């Protein structure tokens, strides 16, 4: 919905210019190429005309056209890029990478004759000389080291697993000894009621008493472990790395021949029903395929390139003060040593001239990136291929996952 969409029905060249303050360092860049909206495709090269590149060419793919998004016809009437063609848009954005510097862009979008181009000037501040930005040590790429649903379901199985924790913990204390829960128990179903809290097996598991004290510390009640396994699993399962997936993974086979044993005494030698158990195994189940497919996925992935994700959602709302939109988005920088650099971008988008301009719902830009060199190029420069495409609103529930409500927690 606009006359601007008309414009970028076809192929639209395209010319960016950037002039640059990092710390005291001035540099142009200049990138030419064509978009295709239709495709959500954008295939540019650009040089930095004014020698090498004080900053790495990662953290600039950001600030370097989002009117060439593909928007899906459902999605039309959310598109703000476009309808503010061909006058254009005012792009700002601060980007805030952690523990580091500050970029600030101010950038004119807008068609010049049939050329659609961006205008930047940007100015970096605070940032270490030997940080991870000015001291070029961050990956030439945009990708995303573990699945995004991969680190979803972990951060939620691990929530669920400590909250099953706690919540066995009390019933352990406040519960298990009261003679009414045991009358009660007889007579009632509930979700409290289990025969192993205030049994043999509810303290170390029945064993590792009788291989220790039986009063030591070291003996515990068996949600300690809990807390302990599953905070654990979280916390390590936000590192990515062999060493990390190999301690994951051995704890996760400790996990479940565990709730295989406690499985055995729950239907056999102390014959009852526990939900709370039953769920903490199928947790621990999930937490094991889901570092087997990590380690799985640490292996292969190399021969899965060809089928990756590496998607950056940005995050876009209205913003009718001032007749434009807000847009916020983490980008997770890869360091060579293994680390992780982090970059929070804010921005916001304000419509050039005096136009019906569209104000959208909540919804995202899925952003896929790949940096490549040319080599017939002899000055500092990078050749950069993307694919976004606009999602975040339908009507059904079986894609209910990709909804911007759910979309927005898991960032």
């Amino acid at each position: 919905m606009s006359k601007g969409e008309e414009l970028f029905t076809g192929v639209v060249p395209i010319l960016v210019e950037l002039d640059g303050d990092v710390n005291g360092h001035k540099f142009s860049v200049r990138g030419e190429g064509e978009g295709d909206a239709t495709n959500g495709k954008l295939t540019l090269k650009f040089i930095c005309t004014t020698g090498k590149l004080p900053v790495p060419w990662p953290t600039l793919v950001t600030t370097l056209v989002q009117c060439f998004s593909r928007y899906p016809d459902h999605m039309k009437r959310h598109d703000f890029f476009k309808s503010a063609m061909p006058e254009g848009y005012v792009q700002e954005r601060t980007i805030s990478f952690k523990d580091d510097g500050t970029y600030k862009t101010r950038a004119e979008v807008k068609f010049e004759g049939d050329t659609l181009v961006n205008r930047i000037e940007l100015k970096g501040i605070d940032f270490k000389e030997d940080g991870n930005i000015l001291g070029h040590k961050l990956e030439y790429n945009l990708r995303v080291s573990t699945p995004r649903w991969e680190r979803i379901a972990r951060v939620l199985v691990c929530l669920l697993g400590i909250l099953l924790s706690l919540y066995a913990f009390h019933v352990e204390r406040e519960h298990a000894r009261d003679p009414s829960y045991k009358a009660l128990c007889d007579v009632s179903s509930s979700i409290s009621c289990s025969k192993v809290f205030g049994s043999r097996w509810g303290r170390g598991f029945g064993l590792l008493g009788s291989i220790f004290g039986n009063d030591s510390a070291l003996n515990q009640p068996n949600s300690v472990y809990g807390i302990v396994f599953y905070a654990f699993q979280l916390l390590l399962g936000m590192t990515v790395s062999a060493m990390a997936a190999l301690i994951l993974m051995t704890t996760s086979i400790m996990s479940v021949v565990g709730s295989l044993y406690l499985g055995y005494i729950l239907y056999f030698v102390l014959k009852d029903l526990c939900v709370i158990c039953v769920t903490t195994y199928a947790l621990n189940f999930i937490l094991f395929v889901l570092n087997y497919k990590r380690l799985v996925y640490l292996n292969e992935a190399w021969k899965q390139k060809l089928k990756q994700d590496n998607s950056h959602n940005v995050y876009i709302t209205a913003d009718k003060q001032k007749n434009g939109i807000k847009a916020n988005f983490k980008i997770r920088h890869n360091v060579e040593d293994g680390s992780v650099q982090l970059a929070d971008h804010y921005q916001q988008n304000t419509p050039i001239g005096d136009g019906p301009v569209l104000l959208p719902d909540n919804h995202y830009l899925s952003t896929q990136s790949v940096l490549s060199k040319d080599p017939n190029e002899k000055r500092d420069h990078m050749v950069l291929l993307e694919f976004v495409t606009a999602a975040g609103i339908t009507h059904g529930m079986d894609e209910l996952y990709k909804s911007n409500s759910l979309e927005v927690l898991f960032q």
